């Protein structure tokens, strides 16, 4: 590995896992775009198994993009269009607050007001119904902006109708299968147990809760191999060779709406490189500026994706001008602006 990058990574990554305790992490830097692989510490303490380029982790929302991704491919495949209404692949959603409410709107966080979470009591799909029909909007569609598992996570679900297959089927099938995430899974086989890192919440060991449309919204699991190889395959999609994941690839970096310095994309978002990291809450309403038409993925950007759940940390950041990214995973949910920090600081120095 160059010595520039294994230094850059050395010395940034190490006190990070010192200041914030991190168990176990793996960091994939994309450069010129090939990957170099570091890892560190424990996928699971008790058992002194350590973090290895075939550990899986939760990577939490991450799993927005490959949501937006699987949507693009859809769109692309003239299954779906973003302009469709809601209640077009769901006719029981028969509400009148529905009324204006797009695939568009659901993608990007922008219907209206629906909530971060699904709530706890929704079990059945029954359930799942009535929690739409009577969710009540604050605000009118395409106005403010509100991140919402249960907004893409709705998203997922309805994209995936038209081809007739589950939204795990659909995902293997149409994402993980054409770009060769072969230890990228929805639900963790027992085949790869043994390489299922455990999170640590108080440093109890734990794994992601069952939940309604978890799979949608956070619900992936994957390697510092497969996901530096998904940063390679959305960092120059034209490699692609199945035409309808190229394209979708390049609409969920689409830039939709603004708010302040950041474009929402389907499951990324974007802003303007160079950037500086300062410029990079449990809820956080934010008026959105619609772009229209949507401007087609910009080459010189800081495309970015957050994960969290109560056991892991998941950071994506790429510049597809550059050909350049960077992938960390982490088992302890640590904060956000230090993941940012530590990326910046890599991909600047590399840059
Ligand atoms: B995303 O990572 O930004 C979604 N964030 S979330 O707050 O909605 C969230 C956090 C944690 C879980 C979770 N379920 N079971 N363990 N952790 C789910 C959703």
């Amino acid at each position: 590995a160059p010595q520039q990058i294994n230094d850059i990574v050395h010395r940034t990554i190490t006190p990070l896992i010192e200041q914030q305790k991190i168990p176990g992490m793996a960091v994939a830097v994309i450069y010129q775009g090939k990957p170099y692989y570091f890892t560190w510490g424990y996928a699971d303490i008790a058992k002194k198994q350590p973090v290895t380029q075939q550990t899986l982790f939760e990577l939490g929302s991450v799993s927005k993009t490959f949501t937006g991704v699987l949507g693009g491919d859809a769109i692309a495949r003239g299954e779906i269009k973003l302009s469709d209404p809601t209640t077009k692949y769901w006719p029981e959603l028969t509400a009148k607050q529905w009324n204006g409410i797009t695939l568009l709107h659901l993608a990007t966080y922008t219907a209206g007001g629906l909530p971060l979470q699904v709530p706890d009591e929704v079990k059945s799909s029954s359930d799942l119904l009535r929690f739409y029909q009577n969710w009540q909007p604050a605000w009118a569609p395409g106005t403010q902006r509100l991140y919402a598992n249960s907004s893409i996570g709705l998203f997922g679900a309805l994209a995936v109708k038209p081809s007739g297959l589950s939204f795990e089927q659909a995902m293997q099938t149409r994402v993980f299968q054409p770009l060769k995430l072969n230890h990228t899974w929805i639900n963790v086989p027992p085949a790869e147990e043994k390489n299922y890192a455990w999170g640590y919440r108080e440093g109890k060991a734990v794994h992601v809760s069952p939940g309604a449309l978890d799979a949608e919204a956070y619900g992936v699991k994957s390697t510092i191999e497969d996901m530096a190889r998904w940063v390679q395959s959305n960092l120059k999609p034209l490699d692609i060779n199945e035409k309808t994941l190229q394209q979708g690839i390049q609409l969920a970096q689409s830039r939709y709406w603004q708010t302040g310095d950041m474009y929402q994309g389907l499951g990324w978002e974007m802003l303007d490189w160079p950037v500086n990291p300062d410029s990079i809450i449990a809820l956080a309403a934010r008026p959105v500026k619609a772009i229209t038409p949507p401007t087609p993925a910009v080459r010189a950007s800081w495309v970015h994706k957050t994960g969290a759940t109560g056991g892991f940390g998941s950071y994506v950041a790429f510049i597809p001008e550059k050909e350049l990214g960077i992938v960390m995973l982490a088992n302890k949910n640590y904060p956000n602006p230090a993941r940012v920090d530590a990326a910046w600081q890599i991909l600047n120095a590399l840059q």
